[PDB]
């Protein structure tokens, strides 16, 4: 049940689509940060886990440019799927902005959002 | 300017190839882990970076499931390319596995990643 | 207000003393891995923090020995102090293993805890 | 071997000394950041490590206010000691900034910082 839309912690908009060749496609809004509108992303998931109970995992990605705006930057989202009475993915992230080479240091952001529907 | 081969310091080798439109595609091998033969991926990148020397800002994802086997995780490098005499796209990295609620505290591992010609 | 016995998501139980010198000591009780009683915590937090609301950045460490274990490993957790009705202490932390170099791609696991009062 | 002066790749100095009782004290200059002189450290490491050839575990922090200066900021490096003809200090760390509630998500930073002699 990873296909759909998702909401995390700061209001952000995510619409996944879950191929069964283990594709994942559609749009993110943030809330927040250096954007506006739709961006595209595209990522990978197991499309065949573990029946122990284990949770699903997957990632995803997002360049920060689109037809209103570029921020020079992308985000990297890593968790897994879990599923019952409330489905959620659990997520940490990477948001690496372009840098000169003076800079780089800072260059990387970390966190983490959570996601349900 | 990215499009081609790469390798990191593990032995792994990252073929690629970079549509104009902003999309990443190609074939990822790793030197180590629960892992054999060619693997799926695909990601994101600044198709339209900085003209003051700044790096161009990428990412991309690749979930460990082929036809020879599934270790049943993902991964995301999050970082930059940087050209001239000496190519370089330096990289973070998550690495994020299936895990019981009780053990999500210990699903995800983190590190860095070097990519040259 | 960082003095004092504060609790995570987990469970784990965390006894601080903020002296007045930018120090933090005090103990470390975690609900989960390879642990069991306390553990000597010592940090270092901002002693002089801004007045316009921001938050208070701090950090400590704990490496997972004492009389009764030793589970060659230590843990870091790098945050913020938030006060107010409800103080709480927003951390990422990194927990990093002894391991040969051939292992050492999968050393470190990344995270996050919240504590409140 | 832990106790000495050792530099990072950005040529940052990091100045330890390893107590009996697994703990680390000394004092850190960074070459960059917003930053200048020397900082107090403090942190822990595992006192009595695997013998098999695994790496000891370790951990420190900085809080980036001295006399001269506060950032209202604080670092902290988690990583393993590793020895022989190169010894050297692998870590990642995480660098958290006080900051609003709003402004929370862009408070951490991350990368790696390699330390040899
Ligand atoms: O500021 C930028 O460079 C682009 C916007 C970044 C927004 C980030 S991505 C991680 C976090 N989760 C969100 O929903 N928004 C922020
Ligand atoms: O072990 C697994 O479950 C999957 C193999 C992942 C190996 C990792 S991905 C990050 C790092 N870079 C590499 O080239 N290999 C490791
Ligand atoms: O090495 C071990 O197995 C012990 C690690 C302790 C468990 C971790 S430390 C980070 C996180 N926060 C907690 O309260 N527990 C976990
Ligand atoms: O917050 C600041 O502006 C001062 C901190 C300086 C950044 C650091 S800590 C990580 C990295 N390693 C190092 O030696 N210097 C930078």
């Amino acid at each position: 049940g990873i296909t759909g839309t998702w909401y995390n912690q700061l209001g952000s908009t995510f619409i996944v689509t879950a191929g069964a060749d283990g594709a994942l496609t559609g749009t993110y809004e943030s809330a927040v940060g250096n954007a506006e509108s739709r961006y595209v992303l595209t990522g990978r998931y197991d499309s065949a886990p573990a029946t122990d109970g284990s949770g699903t995992a997957l990632g995803w990605t997002v360049a920060w440019k689109n037809n209103y705006r570029n921020a020079h930057s992308a985000t990297t989202w890593s968790g897994q799927y879990v599923g019952g009475a409330e489905a959620r993915i659990n997520t940490q992230w990477l948001l690496t902005s372009g840098t000169t080479e003076a800079n780089a240091f800072k260059s990387t952001l970390v966190g983490h959002d959570t996601f349900t529907k």
